[PDB]
């Protein structure tokens, strides 16, 4: 299918995949349900990690139940519609409750039904420098994206917000502000790295679930990077090479915090930081790198 490497298309101010734009009315009119849990992230911030955690919670840590299908079918990417390939809206329409829904939409573009249904939302943020590195390699392997160009070209596009789903800065800031209006558990990738048990406990409390320590430990074990990277139900290796080419860069790439040090030159770092401070000083958000 000839659907790959196209230029992004503006949707309500945000660069999105051409086929999402083409099917935007279907996304806008998406029907949420009161018990939907929405996982909302800027790309490359821990979406798959948290989605697997949620599905594990819903299945009481049962690893085999969580291998019933690929993560992208268990937890549909709502707005992702590609002709001949996938339709997240239709996948969700046909899914029995309680649904786990994935989105990367900026808050201003989220289908209004989520607000009307007052859904609980788990937002995951990750430090910008690690995000852009992860996103660079992902652009290379995940062929729906436009060509990223060189690292320096891609870094500049990221800083300018000229990448799929728009600027990281506005995404994280506006979702942070939204936590005052709706029930949003706002998590950080770095915290999940440092103390995953603590973060899963936060998720459980938010979900109003109390589970045995033994089940919590099962969920912890199966959501580690070393397990997920080898799990074909979670590591995107069931995608066609034409869609995601693992040989270019694996989806489960490094799974650390601080990979930015391996990618950024000192000059790129200093420039990025100067720009970052200007963009983020209006926000009470604080990150670790
Ligand atoms: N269980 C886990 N623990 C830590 N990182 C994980 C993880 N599962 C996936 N990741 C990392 O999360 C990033 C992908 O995020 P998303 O799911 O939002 O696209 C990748 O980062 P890297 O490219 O830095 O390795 C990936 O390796
Ligand atoms: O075809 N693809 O590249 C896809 C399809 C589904 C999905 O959730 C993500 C990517
Ligand atoms: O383009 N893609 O195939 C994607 C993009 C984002 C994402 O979270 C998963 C797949």
């Amino acid at each position: 299918l000839d659907v790959f490497r196209r230029e992004l298309v503006d949707v309500e101010g945000i660069p999105l995949f051409w086929s999402i734009a083409e099917h935007w009315s279907q996304v806008e009119s998406f029907e949420a349900r009161p018990d939907d849990i929405l996982i909302s992230t800027y790309p490359k911030s821990g979406t798959t990690w948290v989605s697997e955690i949620l599905d594990l919670i819903y299945n009481n840590g049962d690893a085999e139940k969580c291998k019933r299908d690929a993560i992208y079918k268990r937890v549909p990417f709502m707005e992702l519609i590609i002709p001949g390939i996938t339709n997240g809206v239709e996948m969700l329409n046909n899914m029995p409750s309680p649904r786990i829904v994935k989105t990367h939409l900026p808050v201003q573009l989220l289908p209004s039904s989520f607000w009307k249904n007052d859904c609980k939302i788990i937002y995951v943020a990750r430090n910008a420098k690690d995000v852009v590195v992860s996103y660079y390699y992902f652009y290379q392997m995940a062929k729906i994206h436009p060509e990223p160009g060189t690292w320096e070209e891609f870094l500049e596009k990221f800083m300018a917000g000229q990448v799929s789903f728009g600027p990281w800065y506005d995404h994280v800031k506006s979702w942070w502000e939204k936590r005052k209006e709706y029930r949003i558990l706002y998590l950080f990738y770095e915290d999940m790295k440092e103390n995953p048990k603590c973060e899963i406990q936060k998720i459980l409390k938010f979900l109003e679930k109390d589970i045995p320590e033994e089940i919590l430990n099962k969920i912890l074990y199966h959501s580690s990077f070393s397990v997920m990277k080898e799990n074909p139900s979670a590591n995107y290796t069931t995608m066609m090479k034409e869609e995601m080419d693992h040989s270019v860069s694996p989806f489960m790439r490094k799974g650390i915090s601080g990979d930015w040090k391996n990618q950024f030159t000192v000059a790129q770092y200093e420039k990025f930081e100067e720009d970052y401070v200007k963009k983020m000083e209006d926000s009470t958000l604080k990150f670790r790198s």
